[PDB]
């Protein structure tokens, strides 16, 4: 099955844009990646940004996760993101969501070898 690696890349990265150009980028990114498949997915954050620099997270700052874990990494520098919030009137299978752009430091929980980013914890 997909790995914890190739899960983050695609419910988190889009390195085809700097920024989300209209405010039904996603709607259409939710859908397009697969993560209203089975149900709505009440929130989802995407990093416009290259790869490359996501995976280097996980030798930057080492903080707990929100959950007390201790394999969570805060990048140095802010990035661009894309937060998606369900709407009111969000209905399965026509989920809908708020689209938000924002700049942040990101915060990813890393395991493997490669040590690489398997979950997308938090942007402060």
């Amino acid at each position: 099955k997909e790995t914890a690696a190739a899960k983050f890349e695609r419910q988190h990265m889009d390195s085809s844009t700097s920024a989300a150009s209209s405010s039904n980028y996603c709607n259409q990114m939710m859908k397009s990646r697969n993560l209203t498949k089975d149900r709505c997915k009440p929130v989802n954050t995407f990093v416009h940004e290259s790869l490359a620099d996501v995976q280097a997270v996980c030798s930057q700052k080492n903080v707990a996760c929100k959950n007390g874990q201790t394999n969570c990494y805060q990048s140095y520098s802010t990035m661009s993101i894309t937060d998606c919030r369900e709407t009111g009137s969000s209905k399965y299978p026509n989920c809908a969501y708020k689209t938000t752009q924002a700049n942040k430091h990101i915060i990813v929980a890393c395991e493997g070898n490669p040590y690489v980013p398997v979950h997308f914890d938090a942007s402060v």
